[PDB]
């Protein structure tokens, strides 16, 4: 019921230097989660073997995930097979609009295996996901 | 002679949750590399660096390997690189019939550099790779 | 003015096992730099993560790099994005001319957003590299 895990890929540390850091982020999404009756745990790695593991942790959990996966998104096909496990939902975010930019930004291995896609709305991306899985 | 590397590469840790396990295939391919007179020393890492450490030991050994790097199977140059350093016989393994799934799993980089290649046999193609490095 | 960072990715610790190892490039490197009025900090990792923490500390201190990526220049979005963020140029080297290989090592994510490329006049190439950024 309770638990969202948002994770985000390689650079997504570097946020802030918008002016919205990080910790920041961290910040709005446990408050946005309070709000909405659910509890956010959320994590940041350069590591794609960090994000495998955190994966694997909500899959054998059963517990839901946010993922902005970054540069790894258009590339990975390890962290999208660790990610078919999940049987909660799986909501993949972008911070940018990743369709208005480089073509290799346009594809993901991630959206065909998730249950659905935000990107270009900002940091608010995740803010609505969370609200999405609380709804449901 | 005797010593044969396996390698499993991002995800194969997951086996079992078939329901073989990773520690049920190194006891597989322990006792079939005994029955054949070699030893099998197996390795599974959601790493990529350590993947290629593992590569690098096996080139300055002069030792085979069998590798199924599972998603770094499709996307890695740097570990076919690591890969190209081997003087004795590559054999890359899929349990899955990689031919028979998503477009990007039908291209391998290693297939071009591997003596030969092992898919949809399941767990048996590791045990199959080690008996023909005991004929050869 | 003074520091360069030089940063090698994955398989250039294999460098001469040519017959020029890593620890003999780096003392080429720092003699050079040295000649120039410059300091060479170099460093080499199998890691895309430290890798990406290298280049985020050449963002912060607006200092400039010399970039040979090795397998990660053909596959990392990653690795592309961190580069984006520097201030100070950016110079990408290959030892081998990669556009005389296979057809994957002639595309290169960095190219792009790198000042310039020099690729194939071997090890002197990261000489080379340092002697531009002496010269601006
Ligand atoms: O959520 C995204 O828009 C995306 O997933 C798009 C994806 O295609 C891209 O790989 C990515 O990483 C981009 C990135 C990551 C770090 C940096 S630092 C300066 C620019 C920059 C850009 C990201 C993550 C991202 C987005 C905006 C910003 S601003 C500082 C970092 C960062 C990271
Ligand atoms: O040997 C393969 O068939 C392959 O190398 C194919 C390759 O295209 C793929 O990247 C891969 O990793 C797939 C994978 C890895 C982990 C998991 S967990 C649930 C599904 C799943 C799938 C693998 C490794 C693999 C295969 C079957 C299974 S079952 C649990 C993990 C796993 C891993
Ligand atoms: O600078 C390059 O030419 C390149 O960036 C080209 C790039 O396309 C490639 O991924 C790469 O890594 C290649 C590589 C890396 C390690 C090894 S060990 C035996 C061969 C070999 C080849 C490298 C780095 C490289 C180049 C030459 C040598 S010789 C031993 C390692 C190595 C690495």
């Amino acid at each position: 019921e309770l638990i969202v895990n948002v994770i985000n890929g390689p650079n997504l540390g570097r946020l802030g230097r918008g002016g919205t850091t990080h910790d920041e982020l961290v910040a709005l999404i446990e408050r946005e989660a309070a709000e909405l009756g659910l509890k956010a745990v959320v994590r940041q790695s350069d590591s794609e073997a960090q994000l495998l593991d955190w994966i694997h942790q909500a899959a054998d959990a059963a517990e839901p995930v946010i993922l902005n996966a970054g540069g790894l998104t258009h590339t990975s096909v390890a962290l999208r097979d660790a990610c078919a496990e999940l049987s909660a939902p799986l909501i993949e975010v972008h911070i940018s609009n990743v369709h208005a930019r480089e073509e290799f930004r346009r594809h993901s291995y991630l959206s065909p295996i998730a249950t659905g896609v935000i990107v270009g709305l900002g940091i608010q991306g995740y803010l609505l996901a969370l609200r999405y899985l609380a709804e449901h």
